[PDB]
């Protein structure tokens, strides 16, 4: 919990909680979290 950021229930909190990003920034290609938990907890190579 290194500098826990405050977000809503809709927004995605990082694994450590150090940052919050949008739910629209879950699964896009880039890494928005402190590590990469935003795309780690995401479908592994989406079919289509
Ligand atoms: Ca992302």
């Amino acid at each position: 919990g290194a500098m826990v950021l405050n977000c809503t229930s809709a927004q995605f909190k990082c694994a450590d909680g150090s940052s919050c990003i949008n739910s629209r920034y879950r699964c896009d290609g880039v890494y928005d979290c402190r590590d990469n938990s935003d795309e780690a907890g995401c479908p592994t190579r989406p079919p289509g």
